[PDB]
């Protein structure tokens, strides 16, 4: 269970909590997939291969990290990387009751998947990627949310 | 109020959870119509047409229940209907203050009308429609989410 | 299911939104029992006695309303009437997770029992008995919360 | 602090919730201003021009306060009014969790600004934009839930 | 309304999340006053006395803000002062629903009386009472949670 | 992180739902230590002595997991076995914002200490300890709940 864990998400764009995230996951897990949905259907800010170059840069001094982008679901993902555990975040404004959905139909789909949970830093249980598209969109600095090697992609585009 | 319920939902697609509740009320009301709403403001998978289809094809054993598609406001069609009571389903992910918010919001355009909920089995008080269209969505397989009845129209 | 619905609580004491609860229950069942718990763990400002005293008193218009004070299991009290639906209202303060969770719970001692639930009147959403006994507590005038016919048996 | 409160939002359309807010909040502070947010990101039923004529019309009674349209960071217009305080207000519905995260997100970008709640009155409690922008969109009468002075304006 | 604040609560005891409140009402209202209750209904690990020294030690500093223990109702104490403000917290944990609950029985107790929500640090967000009391009876250091000046008095 | 975890509770009595917990976390860590808390607090049903037996007896199968009862703070208990990882579990009644708290706490008494949540089993997300004690307490039949080795010493 300890070999791999996957983190999924859009990261749109990766977050100062999202890098607590993987960084505690990191640490417990052998190795650490982190994957990056398409997410289509929402409309993401930037690029698939945006946030997936963005992710990678950001997780470079994590050695055991390696970040994917993928198109189908999650549930098989898994499956192919033979992992049976999830990772996920819960911060403050986390839809508690979603997560659980979430995680019973992952199970369903894939009978093998658990979920797990951790926290952000105190400091960061309020930060949510849709703040910085907000302070991005209305040309605010955002800077104080996101890793700064990123920072200067996301302030342009 | 026992005589007809009213039980509207854009159903995109109807679930194993919604028909718990259908099987639910068509027990407690006489009649128990089952509403499909345009819901254009959303912007459903399923077309109307093809979400009364799957409705009707699943209620098909419930003898007093029927199944109709509109375009205006629930209050109204209770009225139309001479209905006093709207059905609803308690999920955990059901925002709990919304129902009410639509509650007292449906009573107010129609001050009749009383809105009562019944829970779905404990085996589906996880699911939703958004967690079938996702699985569609990624060609995946749904089959255990949706009455058996509906499965070839979602998936192909 | 419509022959019967049991409604229970612990009454500490009944307020206008149990009230609600009550009208809008007996509206749909033939025959609706109030059934009030001993509830001994809680620590009930009023006695058992007092509580039934004071929800009959309350319910004397309902023609079909029936209370009465039970002891044991709920579940099992349900089975004794040939119930099959626990009535419990819904408020702005429920706990709407703890609701579905002790919905469960009755369930899985009564197979066959069902909990539906109803909405007071807004003016009544944010009433509690908690409240009235706060404010009984510091001979305060809770009066604009409980049924007129209970008041001077509550304030002393 | 006293000297100006800003109350921010989408307005989409002015609801008689927002006025309980204005209301309330303009008795405290020497100057309100009322700040009508672009929100494009939001895809408003009216438009910024609308609504903030509606606005306009609907607190002409209230002298000390003054409407404007924005389209910039909120953070930063409050420190072009040497405002120190954002005015929310919280309803049932209300996404509490999503308030503190907003007030420390307006915080970091204004260290000065602080967040201040109201509550509307119990009648208003549950009334949102969104439902009266479904029963317009429906073709339905929502003068019960809105300002008088918008209401020939919202029929356009 | 700017002229007199009143800030309840049972401050068993006061922590660095009641200051931030305390800091920030302060700072509005003329004058503020911190009530502490008795709540015999809880019951309080420190006595109302030493309640009410630890909160006098910690807001010291605080010119505008004075003390006050009380034994009977909130709404009656505010008539005193002539207040119709009530000032609230707002973190995590709080209850919201529970709140507009309580803002609604005031006002319902005394007309005038509305309540108004302010918000502490985000680094203060997730403390309470409760885990002070928890940490202290376990005889481990809460220094971190609560006012320099009382910590000798809470101690061990 | 991964060479020992910590669970702790107050197990009064263990269920259904907490064997999950145990069965998923004690696959991930090397060696899981159940820490059953003596909780004088919260008045248990059942005495340290008998809560601890009985997660001994409901834990024999996991070959890595160890019961311990304890007294103090669970901060210093994780220092006191060279343990970094809390674990708990989220169920649907969860008070999500009071575990965050709780997380919070834990990490500033211990500042290497992190929280991790694990998931029940779907039939079981609505299962407690607090409706095992109401159904005992009526002489019920709560052997569904809770694992058969142990029913025999919570029956009655
Ligand atoms: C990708 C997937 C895991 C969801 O990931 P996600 O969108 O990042 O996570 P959520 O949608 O639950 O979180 C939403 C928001 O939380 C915030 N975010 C999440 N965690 C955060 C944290 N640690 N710090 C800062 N921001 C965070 C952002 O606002 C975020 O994204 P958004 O605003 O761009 O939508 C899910 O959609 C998925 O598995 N997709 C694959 C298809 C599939 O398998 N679907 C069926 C799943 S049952
Ligand atoms: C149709 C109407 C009742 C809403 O019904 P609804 O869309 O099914 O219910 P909600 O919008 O509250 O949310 C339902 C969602 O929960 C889930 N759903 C609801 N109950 C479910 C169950 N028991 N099992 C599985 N899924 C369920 C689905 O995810 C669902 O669909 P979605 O993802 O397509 O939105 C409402 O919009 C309406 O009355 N419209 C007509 C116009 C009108 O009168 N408007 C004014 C109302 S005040
Ligand atoms: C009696 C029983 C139904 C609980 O009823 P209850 O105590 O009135 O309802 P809850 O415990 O869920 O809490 C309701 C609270 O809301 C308030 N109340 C409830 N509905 C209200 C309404 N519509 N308007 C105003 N106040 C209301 C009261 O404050 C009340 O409790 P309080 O006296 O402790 O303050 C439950 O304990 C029971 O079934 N006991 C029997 C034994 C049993 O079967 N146990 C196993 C059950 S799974
Ligand atoms: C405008 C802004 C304050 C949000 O305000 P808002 O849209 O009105 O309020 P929210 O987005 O939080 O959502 C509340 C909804 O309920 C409505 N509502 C709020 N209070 C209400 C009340 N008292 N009665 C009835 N409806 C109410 C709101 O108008 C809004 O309606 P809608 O989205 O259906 O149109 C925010 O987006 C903003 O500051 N924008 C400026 C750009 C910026 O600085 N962004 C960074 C902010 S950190
Ligand atoms: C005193 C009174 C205001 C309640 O205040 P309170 O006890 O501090 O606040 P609540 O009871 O609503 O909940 C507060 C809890 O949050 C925490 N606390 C509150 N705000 C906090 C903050 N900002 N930072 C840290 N801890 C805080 C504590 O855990 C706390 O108290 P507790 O653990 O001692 O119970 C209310 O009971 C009252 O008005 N009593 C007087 C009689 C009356 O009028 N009753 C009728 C009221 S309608
Ligand atoms: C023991 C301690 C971990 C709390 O654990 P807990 O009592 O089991 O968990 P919580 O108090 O958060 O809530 C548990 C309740 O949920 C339910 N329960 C929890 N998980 C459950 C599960 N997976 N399945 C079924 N029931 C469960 C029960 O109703 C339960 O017990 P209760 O009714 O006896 O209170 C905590 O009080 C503690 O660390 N004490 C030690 C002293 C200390 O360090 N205090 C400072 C901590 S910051």
């Amino acid at each position: 269970m300890q070999k791999i864990g996957i983190y999924p998400g859009t990261f749109d764009p990766v977050t100062n909590g999202h890098i607590d995230i993987i960084h505690r996951s990191s640490e417990l897990f052998e190795k650490l997939i982190v994957a990056v949905a398409h997410s289509s259907a929402k409309n993401p800010m930037f690029s698939l291969d945006e946030r997936l170059k963005m992710i990678q840069l950001a997780t470079k001094s994590f050695k055991n990290v390696e970040c994917v982008a993928f198109e189908g679901l999650l549930a098989n993902l898994a499956k192919e990387y033979h992992c049976k555990v999830l990772v996920r975040g819960l911060r403050v404004v986390s839809d508690f009751e979603y997560e659980l959905q979430m995680g019973y139909a992952n199970k369903s789909l894939n009978h093998e998947l658990e979920t797990l949970y951790f926290m952000p830093t105190l400091q960061n249980a309020f930060i949510s990627s849709s703040i910085v598209r907000s302070i991005i969109a209305h040309k605010g600095d955002a800077s104080h949310l996101v890793p700064k090697e990123i920072y200067p992609l996301i302030s342009k585009a």
